[PDB]
């Protein structure tokens, strides 16, 4: 229970940080102004 | 409180999964691969 | 789609950091 919840939070946070990096790259690939 | 937060982490992980799907779609759309 | 995605990713991050704080407060209560 507690440790499992903590591990899922860490899984979630790394996923979110990778999503944040992908969004930044994509914005650069789109090349809007 | 424990099941409220267990449910919350599953809800956010599901959101992250659908956002990863969207990142893969946007890379295909912008010309990548 | 690009802006919609950026906004959803910002909401995800915000929600996940708030959840992390909540989980740490719960860990103080349940220990382990």
């Amino acid at each position: 229970r507690m440790k499992q919840l903590e591990d899922k939070v860490e899984e979630l946070l790394s996923k979110a940080y990778h999503l944040e990096n992908e969004v930044a790259r994509l914005k650069k690939l789109v090349g809007e102004r």
